[PDB]
């Protein structure tokens, strides 16, 4: 009746409360920098290879790309705004890692909404789809031992004293491969690089996906 | 003459007067949640199967998804807007569901305007004709039983304590199938799925449409 | 010199009145409604069948599809506006229907320009090109009766009882069809249809498109 | 050092005071009218032919289209804005001519930035490069006369009473032809027509350009 | 604990203070004029050859286009900003050079972020990953002296009186080609080049970027 119409009511100015509050906190966080470092978190589940091109020697790729990270100004005290522990919100209305392959060919398509969930402790969780065509050589996929394709991905404008990756495993998330997939997936794994170089003191981090495959 | 215009200039007016009332009323709604949840209803009309291609096992629907859903803060009383019963509005201009196939391989075409329905008592109407993408195995397409294929509709971002998923029926609508498609149904069916994995309180609701189809006779 | 340079000012200054009094005008119109309803006036020129692929039963067709309708709300009186009667507008400023082709393939794509042309009566045209391209079967194209194929247009949302649509005449517009086009239009018309739902005690209207064509003789 | 740090902040502030000046003038200009016509000059810089389908008659061309006109509301005395002569604004920040191609295929595709050049005098130049496909049936380009094809561009929306087209010359520019292309241009022209109709007693304007073109020898 | 949270809170602060400040400058920036002309260092660094197609004479770049210019209205003294000598922001919160290809036959396709980085100096670099679609005839590329092809990059606006080009090095830098690209790289280089039109006293400058390429072995 009227009280839980009044309930329901209460519940949303809580979070309406609690989004206000968040979003109109001063400083409006600026992005990481060598002060206010951030990690965040790759893991990728593997969808589907839809379409490996051998005459141009492109794959494509549809996975879940799944990124993590921990923002002290997204924190809250679930207490103080009617016990509400999480919410889920647009991509576009809070910062997000700016995490890209190195080597696509074609722009990465999105294939899910852009909505993030964020947590009292100030973690975010997003976990676009996406189709990412990239350079790969599938030669020997026809054969029994199959071919090998990688990818980095990693940040394309911080370096690793503001964004540092990390992978909660080695092993991509096999257990949504399309069953019935024209390839199929002998192996696939995500490993995190440091990479150096002597003009410059910068530690350059990425997440390397290496997939071995073979026609089905 | 001049009443007349004065008449539909009022009627103009009401609604107005609503729309103004609706979009500035307090709290303008924050998403559903665990202490305010909501309930989507799914429907498929099946138009065509336009493309089986077998190299890269992916198939190309033409569908109308039918969505459904009512909120309290839609509500109105039609005695107070000049008897005002319903009216559409831009489907930006409102909350929608997130509902995402699960398996598509191309991000989802929209064919249609993007208008939704509103109704009195809060219930919102929102029927968008998209081409999709999805993977999907056609082998014995060009046999007698045919390809059965399958892919999965439910919220990107909302647990089954927040959106809940049904359906009207299990019979997905083949009334606006393309008579003279390259590919005939067999059957289509949307059922509603409920999966518990050991990570989770929460559970997840789905709806999962299911078509057999092969090459016309 | 600087009279003909204050004229052409005036001039300005007129249609910026005529704009800012058009625009700022109070209730904003908010659609059709059942109380204000409005007609739509449909008629297609074609101009090209560019593509019939036969192994997804999809054709590409290129029009102009004309539209036309009347608001109170544009009207003005020329003699208060410097004797201006008609001016050109961005297609983004002002209510335009939301007339779609009920079974394409993809989503349209627009051609030209999005700007329409309104006039002190109040009637508004707006004649977008588009390439269409939408479910039809090609079978007997290669033959001398040729393959016929059909697509309606109408509103996505509203029913008869908000928007009517109607043509000029049955006759879709071939005088500008290209001459050198892999196919050729044996007969193109374009018809008002008065379609009704089981759920809905409401007309809805649609312009059925209907195209016979052969491959070039 | 400080004073040449100053200078060039005194530079910059110039320019900011004219485009400030210039946007927020009084009546900001409606479009061309009946009382303030506009003459555009168009020329073509034909690039490439990429491509001819013979099997759609869709021809591809990438050429550079280069618009001017002139407004009063765009003049200024050099001598008030610091010796000011031109400047660069983005080419959504002013009014420009709704030129289209009346045969394309396919929407037009924009290769550079949108950025006009605007002159103290008012004169405003505008030259996007485009792709575009079009209405064209290549039958003999492998052949030694080749093929001829053509396509109209114009305004449209405004008649020739309110935009009127020129050219600076009938030849199209040919001098940034790709070398080694697929097809080799046998003649090039850019031709202004007036089209008199039955409907409607005023002139329409459009430029013709007329390719012919064969496979490369 | 508190301090530390106080520290991070801080960082922020004087950031948010830089960039609101550098953002909120007088005269915000109004682009370079001949009395404040510009430099922008170009550098390329080729992945891959993706496709040539040699039945359009169209070849398929990936590349990373690295820029780089300075503003006196993007300085700041780190002293007073909490020691911070450079920030991350969104390209489209600054002004960028209008840098395009000569001889592109599709838009160009962005592949990575448009985010670029200030120093304290007031240098700007700017790296986006790019898919470039450019007119090269392929003759040849299956022999072992291959094919050659060349495109010009620079301003579409600008002369070299407002904005200047220069390369630090000849050589595109290959040490991130595509190992097991489907063509090798035989030389690629990139040169400035002082180009001299008919009808313009002022010059204007490009980067002439030039491959020779052939199919692997």
């Amino acid at each position: 009746d009227y009280k839980d119409d009044d309930d329901k009511l209460h519940s949303q100015a809580n979070l309406m409360r609690l989004k206000s509050d968040l979003f109109n906190r001063s400083p409006m966080y600026p992005g990481p920098t060598k002060d206010d470092p951030l990690t965040v978190t790759l893991g990728f589940t593997l969808q589907d290879i839809v379409k490996a091109d051998s005459s141009t020697n492109e794959v494509d790729l549809v996975y879940y790309e799944q990124q993590r990270w921990k923002l002290n100004s997204l924190m809250w005290d679930p207490n103080e705004y009617g016990n509400i522990t999480d919410f889920r919100t647009s991509a576009a209305d809070i910062w997000t890692p700016d995490i890209t392959a190195y080597s696509s060919t074609r722009p990465v398509q999105v294939l899910s909404p852009q909505i993030a969930v964020v947590t009292h402790d100030g973690s975010v969780m997003f976990i676009p789809a996406q189709r990412l065509s990239f350079m790969c050589d599938p030669t020997g996929v026809d054969s029994e031992e199959g071919a090998t394709c990688a990818v980095k991905f990693g940040s394309w404008v911080y370096s690793g004293f503001e964004i540092d990756l990390k992978t909660d495993t080695d092993q991509v998330d096999l257990s949504s491969y399309y069953a019935s997939s024209k390839y199929e997936i002998l192996s696939a794994t995500q490993t995190r690089q440091v990479q150096h170089y002597s003009c410059c003191p910068e530690p350059y981090i990425d997440v390397n996906l290496v997939v071995k495959f073979r026609e089905r």
